[PDB]
C-alpha cells in the first residue's frame, strides 16, 4: 500500500485546494510579505473597515448592528457558517465517508467542525494577528483583548493555541490528511456504526504518517506531536462552548430568523 | 531488521519496564489474574453493598485506607477518604517511577515538579484502568473488589466519581495493553512539554521525542497484528485530561457541599490552579 497511501494523499490535497479558497501557503505568503491588507487595529479602522472591506455580507442587517464586538462576534458566526459547507464539502470527498450510515455523517461533520475550524484558523494567524475576510484583512491580536466582557478573552486561548500549532510548521499537503483523520473519529457520542469510521481513520493515518515521514524527514515523531495537537483542541472546543454561555447573558431582515440560522 | 539505531530504543525500553515493576506493586498482569480465575489463592473479596461492605472491613486489610478517624455518618464518604490516601500513595510511587526515567532528574527543579503536577493524574487514571473490568475495580493491593453498581449508587455526588474512569477503562483496556507498554507511555505522558509554565521546554521535548520513538517501537514489535495502535494510543490521552477535569470540576463541589471533609494537602498541591 506504500503507493495507496500516495493516492490517498494527492487526492485529498487536491480536494482540499478546491474546497478551501483560502490556503495555508497562500495566507503564509500574506502574512509574511503586492495588495497588502487593511489592517484593523483599534476602533476607527474598524469603523473603517465596515465599507473598504465590504466583508459587511454580515452587517447590512439594520436594527441589531449598533454595539461594536457584537458586531465582531456576528462576523466570527458568519465565516464560520460558511467554513461548515466547505468542510461538509471536503468530507465527501474522503474516500468511504460518502458510503457511510448517513446519520453517522451527520454526526461525524456535527461534532468534527469545531475542531476543524481551529486547524485551519491556525493558517491564518501569527502571535500578532488573524487574517480576516478572505485575505483583505488583518484584525491585530490586541485589538482582540480591547474587547470587553467575555469577548476580549474568547480569541485568546486560540492565538496561544495557533503559536503552538504553527511551530510544528504542517502545510496544506499535511492538513489535508489532518482534517479528515479528525472527521473519521470514532468516537463521536450517538454513532451507529463506528467500525467503518474506524478502519478508515486508520487507512488515513497511515497515510499521514507516510506523508509526514516523506514531507518532513528533518522533523522526527512529527506524526506523535500532531497526534497530540488534537488535545488541545478538545479542550479549545469545549472551553468555547462555555464562552457562548455567558454570551446568553447577553442579548438573545429581522433577527428572528438569523438565531435560527445559527 | 536490528540496527545500532533501534538496540538503543529497545533497551530504553527493557529501562523502563524494570523500573515500573519495581515502582508499582499492582501491575497489570497480576491485577489480570485475579480479576480472570487463574487462581484459587488470589480470589478477591466482592464488595457490593453494605453488608459486604461491612463483611469487607473484616477479611481483607483497611484502617490505612481509613486513616485516624472512626466511621462517619455514611460509607460514600469513608470510601471516598480511602481514595484520596491511596491516591497520594500513587503519586508517591509515580514519582519514583519518575525519577528513573532518563534525563527527568537533570531538568530544573521546578519543571520536575510542573510535569509531575499535571502528568500524575493522567497517570493514575491509566494505570487505574488495570485494575478495572466493566463490572468494578480492584482494591486494597488486590484483595477487595468494588462493585461497578455500588460505587454508581453512593451518595448523590460521591456516586458520580467512578463513572467516567469505568467508562474510559473499558475503551482503554481494549486496546489491550500490557505492562511493558504502558511503563513507555506512562512515560511519555509525564515528559509533555506543553505543560503549564514550564520554565524550559526544549530539553523536556528532546526526552519525550526519544521516549515516543521507544513506544512506537515497543507497540510495533509487541502488537504487530495491532495496526496504528500507536496512532491509537495517543489519541487516547484527549480521554485523559477530560477524566482529569471532569474530576477536578467536581472536586470543587465537594469542597462546599462537605465542610467537615479533608483533602491531603499534596493532594491540593496537585488541584491547585489545575
Ligand atoms: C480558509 C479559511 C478557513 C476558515 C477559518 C474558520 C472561520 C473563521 C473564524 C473562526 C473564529 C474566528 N474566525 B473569524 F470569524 F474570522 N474571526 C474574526 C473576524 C471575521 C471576519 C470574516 C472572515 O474572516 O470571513 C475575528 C475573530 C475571529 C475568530
Ligand atoms: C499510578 C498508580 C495509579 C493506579 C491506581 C491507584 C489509584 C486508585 C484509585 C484512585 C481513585 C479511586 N481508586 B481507588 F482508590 F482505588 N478507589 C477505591 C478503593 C478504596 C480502597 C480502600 C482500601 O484501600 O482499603 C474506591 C473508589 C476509588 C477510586
Amino acid at each position: 500500500e506504500s503507493a495507496d497511501l500516495r493516492a490517498l494523499a494527492k487526492h485529498l490535497y487536491d480536494s482540499y485546494i478546491k474546497s478551501f479558497p483560502l490556503t495555508k501557503a497562500k495566507a503564509r505568503a500574506i502574512l509574511t510579505g503586492d495588495k497588502s491588507p487593511f489592517v484593523i487595529y483599534d476602533m476607527n479602522s474598524l469603523m473603517m473597515g465596515e465599507d473598504k472591506i465590504k466583508f459587511k455580507h454580515i452587517t447590512p442587517l439594520q436594527e441589531q448592528s449598533k454595539e461594536v464586538a457584537i458586531r465582531i462576534f456576528q462576523g466570527c458566526q458568519f465565516r464560520s457558517v460558511e467554513a461548515v459547507q466547505e468542510i461538509t464539502e471536503y468530507a465527501k470527498s474522503i474516500p468511504g465517508f460518502v458510503n457511510l450510515d448517513l446519520n453517522d455523517q451527520v454526526t461525524l461533520l456535527k461534532y468534527g467542525v469545531h475542531e476543524i475550524i481551529y486547524t485551519m484558523l491556525a493558517s491564518l494567524m501569527n502571535k500578532d494577528g488573524v487574517l480576516i475576510s478572505e485575505g483583505q484583512g488583518f484584525m491585530t491580536r490586541e485589538f482582540l483583548k480591547s474587547l470587553r466582557k467575555p469577548f476580549g478573552d474568547f480569541m485568546e486561548p486560540k492565538f496561544e493555541f495557533a503559536v503552538k500549532f504553527n511551530a510544528l510548521e504542517l502545510d496544506d499537503s499535511d492538513l489535508a490528511i489532518f482534517i479528515a483523520v479528525i472527521i473519521l473519529s470514532g468516537d463521536r457520542p450517538g454513532l451507529l456504526n463506528v467500525k467503518p469510521i474506524e478502519d478508515i481513520q486508520d487507512n488515513l493515518l497511515q497515510a499521514l504518517e507516510l506523508q509526514l515521514k516523506l514531507n518532513h524527514p528533518e522533523s522526527s515523531q512529527l506524526f506523535a506531536k500532531l497526534l497530540q495537537k488534537m488535545t488541545d483542541l478538545r479542550q479549545i472546543v469545549t472551553e468555547h462552548v462555555q464562552l457562548l454561555q455567558v454570551i446568553k447573558k447577553t442579548e438573545t431582515s429581522l433577527h428572528p430568523l438569523l438565531q435560527e440560522i445559527y
